[PDB]
C-alpha cells in the first residue's frame, strides 16, 4: 500500500559480495487481526512471523489491561523497567517528540518483526501500513506516492550500506487526496522506528497549511541529535525536504 511500499529496481550498489545462496526474494502477507504486514524476505517466514506478531499483540493487550490510559494517551506515558519490550520502545519513541505511545505502535512492530528474523533473512523488508523497516545490502527504493501527471512512482532511496532503517509516514492509505503535491504527508527516516513513527504523527499534526511545511523541516533538523535522519513534508502544494532524503523517480 502507498505510502511506503518497496518498489523493485536493479541496484547501482549491491554490497552482497557473493550473491550465491539467495537472489530469490519472496513476498508474503502476515495478517493477525488488524496487524497487516507485507514482507519481502529471502525465506518463507509467514508462519513464524504471524506467531511472533500474535505474541507482541498479546503483550500490548495485557499491558492495556494494566495501564488503562496507555491506549489513548495523546501525551508521553511513564513505564517501568519490567514492562514488555514492545511497550517500552513505543513509550520511549513517543517521549522523544512528546506524543502518546500508540503513535509509535506500527513502526515498533515492523522493526521488532524485522530484528527477530534478519538472522535468517539478511535481506528483509517489513511494511506495516505507512510504516516500513528495512535491512539490506543493496540500494532499495521505498515508494511514497504516485505522480498522476508523470504516470509513475516517486520514492526514497536507501543507499547500500545505510540500512537498517525506518521510513514512517503520517498516513497509511491514499488517502483519498494523497498524491505528489496534493494532500498532507510527513515521512520520517530514522534507525529507531518508534521515533520515526511517533515523529510522523507529531509532524502530521503540525501540517495544517502550506506555511507549516517549513515548521516541520526546521523541527526535523532540530531533532537530528536524537536520531532523525531526514524528513519529507508535503502540504497545500508545498514540498519540503530535510536531511538524508534523496528521491528516485
Ligand atoms: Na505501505
Ligand atoms: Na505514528
Amino acid at each position: 500500500s502507498l505510502p511506503m511500499q518497496h518498489v523493485h529496481t536493479s541496484p547501482v550498489r549491491d554490497y552482497r559480495n557473493r550473491c550465491a545462496r539467495r537472489e530469490g526474494e519472496t513476498v508474503f502477507q502476515v495478517v493477525v487481526e488488524e496487524t497487516d504486514l507485507r514482507v519481502t524476505a529471502l525465506a518463507e517466514l509467514a508462519t513464524p512471523m504471524a506467531a511472533y506478531v500474535g505474541e507482541l499483540r498479546a503483550q500490548l493487550k495485557v499491558w492495556m489491561e494494566f495501564q488503562p490510559a496507555f491506549r489513548h494517551s495523546l501525551v508521553p506515558v511513564e513505564v517501568p523497567e519490567g514492562a514488555p519490550e514492545v511497550v517500552r520502545r513505543m513509550a520511549h519513541g513517543a517521549r522523544l517528540v512528546g506524543v502518546g505511545p500508540f503513535a509509535a505502535v506500527a513502526g515498533t512492530i515492523a522493526q521488532m518483526v524485522a530484528e527477530r528474523f534478519v538472522d535468517v533473512s539478511p535481506e528483509l523488508i517489513v511494511e506495516n501500513g505507512g510504516d516500513l523497516y528495512l535491512y539490506s545490502e543493496r540500494d532499495r527504493v521505498v515508494g511514497i506516492l504516485p505522480d498522476p501527471a508523470s504516470g509513475d512512482m516517486v520514492g526514497i532511496l536507501v543507499r547500500a550500506g545505510t540500512a537498517p532503517v525506518s521510513l514512517c509516514g503520517s498516513s497509511a492509505r491514499i488517502g483519498h487526496s494523497l498524491s505528489l503535491g496534493d494532500g498532507d504527508l510527513a515521512v520520517v527516516r530514522a534507525r529507531d522506528a518508534s521515533l520515526a513513527d511517533a515523529a510522523a504523527t507529531a509532524f502530521g499534526n503540525m501540517l495544517r497549511r502550506a506555511d507549516d511545511v517549513a515548521a516541520v523541516t526546521e523541527r526535523a533538523a532540530q531533532l537530528a541529535s536524537i536520531g532523525i535522519e531526514g524528513v519529507y513534508a508535503q502540504c497545500g502544494g508545498r514540498i519540503g525536504i530535510w536531511g538524508d532524503m534523496e528521491l528516485a523517480v
